[PDB]
């Protein structure tokens, strides 16, 4: 099977702002989650075509990468942090859904959640 059409990251109908808690994610949670060693499998939708998945999107009905969730932030598709804040616990929950404990790419997608959680404790109050 082909792969799905990716996630929706721009909406000329939906009404957009700027905040401090969404400059913050771009800025500093996603820039440094990205530059990890760890992020690459992370940084695009899953190709289940190129990579030969053919059960992936059998099982993962909600997808959601950091790819998707930078170009949502650049876009301002996102009104509130929290959107954007699930779309990362989507994207951990699915790896942990598709894959089991102790998969080196379950190791690595915990090491990118702890940094993930780790920068969000620092998210500045909303002004
Ligand atoms: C976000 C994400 C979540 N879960 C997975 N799990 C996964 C994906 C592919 C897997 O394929 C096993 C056999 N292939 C692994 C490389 C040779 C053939 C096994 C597990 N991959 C993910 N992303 C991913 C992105 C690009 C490449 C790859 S990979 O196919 O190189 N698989 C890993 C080695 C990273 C597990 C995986």
């Amino acid at each position: 099977s082909m792969n799905p059409p990716p996630p929706e990251t721009s909406n000329p109908n939906k009404p957009k702002r700027q905040t401090n808690q969404l400059q913050y994610l771009l800025r500093v949670v996603l820039k440094t989650l990205w530059k990890h060693q760890f992020a690459w499998p992370f940084q695009q939708p899953v190709d289940a075509v190129k990579l030969n998945l053919p059960d992936y999107y059998k099982i993962i009905k909600t997808p959601m990468d950091m790819g998707t969730i930078k170009k949502r932030l650049e876009n301002n598709y996102y009104w509130n942090a929290q959107e954007c804040i699930q779309d990362f616990n989507t994207m951990f929950t699915n790896c942990y859904i598709y894959n089991k404990p102790g998969d080196d790419i379950v190791l690595m997608a915990e090491a990118l959640e702890k940094l993930f959680l780790q920068k969000i404790n620092e998210l500045p109050t909303e002004e």
